[PDB]
């Protein structure tokens, strides 16, 4: 069993069908963070994750080295959960981050996006569609310093190309349409709008509001958050916020792009 070689420890967060918490590895000391996923009863349960989503989760995960995605270290199983000894990441969410700084400075946010798209350039050398990029799925290594390190998180729908969270998808998924990678980077537009506004720009009063705006690609870059921004950093929203997934920037081209270079090109 996992706890003969895990102590557990506090709870770090929770969703409908997981529960993550910090443990310790009793034979060396190290800390992890073990997620554990309930597993459907029958095979076609309505509750539980999918015995599919997890194992394509860990089998992604294992086939990945990249310093901005976390690492895999093992795996236990019981008749009811599964649990995922993942590397701990213990600087919180970029989601809680974000609040506390309201908005981002255009540099504090290409540092960001720098690592993001680092690992997503990864992950798409691959053919690995994440599926849900969002700040929720971003955990930083340290709050406390002005350029903190990331990682990606929750691979349980990415998937290799040969529905996510609704601010954040694609019209491509809103419209059942052909997914691919393009979605993710329709998903980084989104974080780049959010990192340098603090507002959402397709969210609506309701789920079927957002959805309508992401389809019909309803958003701007109001005076109220971006009166000050470059046109470099619209330039890149705006080349990832595009209908039309063959439109879209790829990630080689997002990393060419001059807004992300920007901050490496100058002096002061
Ligand atoms: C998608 N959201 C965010 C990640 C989610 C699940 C819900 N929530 C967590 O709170 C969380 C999650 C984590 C996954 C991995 C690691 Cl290494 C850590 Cl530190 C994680 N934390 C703190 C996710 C879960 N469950």
């Amino acid at each position: 069993m996992v706890e003969d070689h895990y102590e557990m420890g506090e709870e770090l967060g929770s969703g409908q069908f997981a529960i993550v918490r910090k443990c310790r590895q009793k034979g060396t000391g190290k800390e992890y963070a073990a997620k554990f996923i309930k597993k459907r009863r029958l095979s076609s349960s309505r509750r539980g994750v999918s015995r599919e989503e997890i194992e394509r989760e860990v089998n992604i995960l294992r086939e990945i080295r990249h310093p901005n995605i976390i690492t895999l270290h093992d795996i236990f199983e019981n008749k009811t959960d599964v649990v995922l000894i993942l590397e701990l990441v213990s600087g919180g969410e970029l989601f809680d981050f974000l609040a506390e700084k309201e908005s981002l400075t255009e540099d504090e946010a290409t540092q960001f996006l720098k690592q993001i798209l680092d690992g997503v350039h990864y992950l798409h050398s691959k053919r690995i569609a994440h599926f849900d990029l969002k700040p929720e799925n971003i955990m930083l290594l340290d709050k406390n310093v002005p350029n903190p390190r990331i990682k990606l998180i929750d691979f349980g729908i990415a998937h290799k190309i040969e529905f996510g969270t609704p601010e954040f998808v694609a019209p491509e998924i809103v419209n059942y349409e052909p997914l691919g990678l393009e979605a993710d980077m329709w998903s980084i537009g989104v974080i780049t709008y959010i990192l340098l506004s603090g507002a959402s720009p397709f969210l609506g009063e309701t789920k079927q509001e957002t959805l309508t705006n992401i389809s019909a690609v309803n958003y701007d870059f109001d005076e109220e958050y971006f009166s000050n921004t470059s046109e470099l950093a619209k330039d890149f929203i705006r080349r990832l916020l595009v209908k039309d997934p063959k439109r879209r920037m790829t990630i080689a081209q997002s990393l060419e792009h001059s807004w992300i270079k920007a901050i490496r090109r100058r002096n002061v």
